[PDB]
């Protein structure tokens, strides 16, 4: 083609809607009984999605109330750019062909954004993975004590219940959940504080004040599936164990998410690293 | 008359003006002392205002904080159209006179709002029912040890006490007073946190998680008397008793307030289908 | 069924989601190019789509930003309840089945959501309407001099394009759209708005003050397609023409529907009221 | 009665809540078609009102948006309490009984507040005289360029018509309308605006800045019917014809509400200082 | 003077600023030490302070953050504005010179702003009393477990924390405090609220449900001095002792506040109608 | 004294409230007629303030609507800290007394807030300024083609018109005004945007796109008496004359004010930098 | 320079970005790991690091989140002016060089903004402090039993979490914390509510009613290390301990910060006025 010169080829604006209706239906259809729905798509949610979907047998739904998806990795701290992460999380940068800076304990990826864009590339492009994003989980299916899927609507009615008539949400069964929905924002924590409300687990004391050599070991040590059918992963898990937070690092997020991955691989009884089966 | 060359009957806005008025507080008149007062138009409320006001010799006053009537019942799920009954209630859709698509243990309404328009349709012709839309039940009248009607205002009031020197509400005395204020918004369960508050009732844990299977059942069940004066009926139910959700579905809703409609005659001492006597 | 003694026969979350989805995708296919858009649902848009489809061969999708259809007719003035209605209009409520109280000049509906509920009930019930509620029209598609359709998102994307990344709207051809959008609101004349800000007509003067007895006669006479492709129809009319206001009297409303519907039949090439040829 | 052990005689909740509504709808009734109404109760409007209803015959109804009325006579200057008058108006405030600390050229009233509860003790005491507070007039009754009255709505509607569905206004058709609206807040200067917004006048400059020797003798000899039907005093004179601002003082605004209301008995035919026959 | 041809007598700016300024400077200086600050001045405070400043020799500040006085006592119920006073309660009308009709076991004033108007005029001339409008007490002084006064602000620096950098508050002290804040608003039960935050009372259960027969003779038997120091009146009794709400009636309100008044002579070692002594 | 075992001299909060109040409002009589009132106390107000008050024959007022004194003097750029001045306002800086470290055609003080509060301290120490800070220039006073003081409030007062009833100005008259309002926030640019609405000049442009070699120049050079009576100085002259801006450099603001204070000592008849007779 | 004809030398807009930027991040990297970091720049905060930087060995960096520093010493009371300071702190005065009014148990400094200013003039000129204003301390640093420094980020970040996608802090490292956060706004005792969500001190009661003479001996008197590495000074020492209040006078904040420097030097092991080794 000539950018000075250039024509497209006719289109119908119906056409449009129809493709985009009729391929929403069918991922909205196919997806309504899923194997995994990840509830948020930061760094420890998409690191969780990229873990499970490298068996393209298992279907993942990620659920992300925001327009855009990568939660709090788009920077650093401050509104600076560089990701630092700890060794030997670098060794998870090399598999999804992030470049950094490597420094003696920890790397320096020059932008977060770097990290983020280039994971969600890869994970975005496998056949089994389908990103529902402008959907907000606003609550759990719950039956005789397991969780079994998600209750969602479109984010902006799950925050304007008080400004309209009643919008009753949908619902999406699942056999596992992996909850990354952090601690920031209105969203927090959505799913442990959930849990908390039902009475299914009975504390939710929040993150506890920063110190980085704790709170990364920590976090991935936690990672867990916290009652049967629900895995909390990233920063969630600091707000129902009370862990410390670590602020401007990165390297926990991911490897939680990569634990969370692959325990809910164990969940769903396949070949995976908690088990040495993989 | 011709489309193309239309005039209208001749009219003075003082005329329009004292039809309205003369009227409406008339109206405030006739039920400031009323037989029963069903608080909140949304499925529930009306399923038992419908329910109830089959009898004749019982005046129905319906409050209804919103403007337009309806509730949720306007929508299905996530801003989509279908309304699901599960059966046996889809009896009382062939009762009211609403089409749907039957399937093996439910039924699709083919939009909510097809419902909704026609149980009002029905419910508001009749001559023993007055729709105060517009106005909100902000309190309950309680006696010694039973709830003897509601405390009432301009909706606008109802929310605006943060903004304007104070405005007195108004009182409507009642036999019975159905609750069915739902969970949604912030007028969300108005009639069961308010006898908690009072003391009259220990706690409200709020709905739990969505499990249809259970919570509709739970919701007819725990349909009841509460205090003495007092029905609460629709999800108002699983606020006072902690009942799971059932999110986009509506039998519960429907049969609920069918039963709430039962009770109420049955506490006026009329032929009921609580006691058979119907 | 016993209230009593009650128990729903069993059911799935998925099949509920699925049920939700596929209807509605499916809805919006068979729309996304139509016979008849009509933007807003109240008093003038509900009477103008059911004047049209009285006509099964025509295929109406309403369009309708709140949750609630109905828009300013749940209400007379002053939130009291009386809906006045002008003669002759009180023929269009015999025909649709309203009761009224008769006077000499115009007849008073006991609750203007006795008419609003059942014009609904009796629209909504037939094959070839459909009602997209919770959906705005943002713009309209234009090609040349000629309305040829609606630009359509979530009513609450359409109002929070200030707070999230942006949100593409979506499109739906028509071959007429009936724009009846009020003027009350943050949506108030949308289509005759939009008109003028993309130069196809000169002004917008606005409403002019309260006359009951010019205002009715002249938004009938008013009633029109005023570009190709594009009716206007209820306030919007004022809006366009600078004609003076009614306030709490709905004939006009009701009669300026069937108006422009009568007028979109007519541009479709079919038998109308216009002609003489229905 | 002792203080110390005090019983009221019994009440009924319905008693209470029929007395209230049945004498507001006859005074609404009534005052559907007043000879006078006088819209906003600020110095110049109470002024206007007490000035008018010294003659007995004369039926006036007040509409003030707030609940309280008074306006910004509540205070002086930087919410300290003093009323600055100028002399000669001086004369007014011994008419109604109020004192004041006499200087040269003005008086000082002790608190504004002082001023404003006697004269509406006064006014509200008369039998032809209604207090229609928490209602705005919204717009104006135009028939054949005369203003013919108010368009009236609660003063809560009237600021919330973005937040609700539709909620039409009521009406009063009035001989002569005084429009005392200030320049202050979110409803100043609503009557002179909607001159302009209809084109009955042509400009609205706005108060120019302050300049009490040429503000306050302005405004007095401004204050006359604008249009037939509408006189406009007080501030809002200002606004209208750009007259300068007098800031914290308040004689011209008691003035030119006498004079306004001189010229309101004149308009009716009736005795008066303008034309030298009262 | 002539309406047709009015001058006033010149002023200079200036001279208005530092009329206004030298007095409310005065009134600070005076006050700063008060015998009595009332606060809050609606119907029971207005009642209060009525009642104490018939001894001269007392001197009472009345603190009211709204720059209009008169609280809820403005209207009736729903915007209504007949105002029902239970018997005997009429005889502190007579008292006042307040007009009503009279019923059998209550009377009726015609407008509840015909109250406040009247007794507000008869106050605030008394040379006595001293009303500080646009200020709010923020806080309590108490020292040994005595209430000695109140913190205050300009009402719109009290509401404006949060915008602003630090605005520090004055200070007002007090032999005796009455505290008249109502239930409503931001600032409802100012006082009592405070004394349970800094543990000199225990529990602030809230106003029950409405009950006008037990409610009104409550509220006058728990009016009291409820510290050393403070006495509450009015609804604000209702918080503090968790006793039943009224509504739209106000001899409760107005006899509440003259027992405050006398109570509060008896605090000061004179004369009054708890001893006996007056 | 011990910090160890610290005891205050007793006090009494009367005693604090009094010295308050009787200085202030001792000021406040002080400055209600005064030679120079400056509005706005950023970089330009305060510099003008600064070289006018070196006389101390002149009386000089300083009206700041924010709390906090300085306006955008605080911080550098982007929420840096540095502030650089372009030579030669550098000797400016050597008068007060504000370190720097110099660069060839500029100089760098090490954080915006050193200059700010430096200049500050000086000049607020001298007898002849007075600080009214918390309080907002809203209007001008003009008498024929002069300006001749300015109109004021408290700063939440004039930001609140919206939410309470009527609250009256307090007025200042002076010799001469200082406008230095700005361009940023609501308050920008308010002494210039008022003499374009009361029609003493024609446009307010707007401050043009940034060129900081073309933009401090200009400022200085354009700075200058407006209109008889009022100076405007600072980023507000940009806006008046659609002037570039600079952005985060300071020298013109500097000596844009200093010229300014030496046009006000002309004005007033004094020795003065203009005509070179200081 | 002749301000007549005025020229800056020449300039580029990329020298002022880089000499901001250079200096700003040198600054952060200098700071980010300190000996003192100072959160809050009120009167107490300003006065704990004007202390402790009289030692030139000790680095001290100060962050407070408003663009202007000062907190609420830049007014009196009511928006007065007079700053009441009680003997002995104007000995502090005197060292400080801001002079005062001498009473007998009080000295009244002019202006609180003139105390404000003379402090930060000569703290910010010393080589050894560095302003980060316009930064938020969002949460500590804790390790183990330790506080270690501080996690911060733009204030505006800290107060927007909720509508933007995830912006992490910053972190800053400091072997002794002085927390100095006031009571007043949404940061109000920010430190010591930390320590309290994260299980460090067990309650935060708030501050008690006012009484000035026990207030502010008790505040010195609790100023300390209340836990390892953070010193708690001001008004946030009244919010952890249930001290009461003092309202406006400022002798508790200035002794009670020049304490906490004291204590912080001790804490660094230097010479200190608690140990007489100073
Ligand atoms: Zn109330
Ligand atoms: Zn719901
Ligand atoms: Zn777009
Ligand atoms: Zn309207
Ligand atoms: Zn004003
Ligand atoms: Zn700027
Ligand atoms: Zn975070
Ligand atoms: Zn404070």
């Amino acid at each position: 083609y000539d950018l000075n010169a250039f024509t497209f080829d006719p289109i119908k604006e119906s056409i449009v809607s129809r493709e985009m209706t009729r391929r929403y239906m069918t991922d909205m259809i196919t997806y309504a009984e899923t194997d995994v729905v990840v509830v948020g798509a930061g760094s420890a949610g998409l690191s969780a999605a990229y873990e499970i979907s490298k068996n393209p047998n298992v279907q993942v739904a990620i659920i992300e109330q925001s327009v855009s998806p990568g939660g709090g990795a788009w920077l650093g701290g401050q509104l600076f750019s560089a990701m630092i992460v700890r060794k030997p999380a670098h060794l998870f940068l090399d598999e999804i062909g992030v470049a950094y800076d490597e420094q003696d304990t920890y790397v320096v990826v020059k932008h977060a954004a770097l990290f983020t864009s280039t994971i969600m590339s890869k994970l975005l492009a496998r056949p089994n993975v389908k990103l529902f994003n402008a959907v907000a989980a606003e609550d759990l299916i719950v039956k005789g004590n397991r969780v079994g899927g998600v209750v969602t609507n479109w984010a902006l009615v799950a925050q304007n219940h008080h400004t309209q008539s009643c919008m009753d949400p949908n619902v999406m069964e699942a056999k596992i959940v992996v909850s990354s929905c952090g601690h920031d924002g209105p969203f927090g924590a959505t799913g442990v504080k959930r849990l908390k409300s039902i009475g299914m687990i009975d504390h939710v004391p929040g993150m506890k004040a920063l110190d980085m050599n704790t709170a990364e070991d920590a976090i991935v040590r936690l990672t867990r599936e916290v009652v049967p059918g629900m895995i909390v992963t990233g920063m969630e898990v600091a707000e129902i164990d009370g862990a410390p937070r670590m602020g401007p690092t990165f390297g926990a997020m991911m490897i939680s998410g990569q634990k969370a991955g692959q325990l809910a691989l164990k969940a769903l009884g396949l070949p995976n690293a908690i088990d040495g089966t993989l």
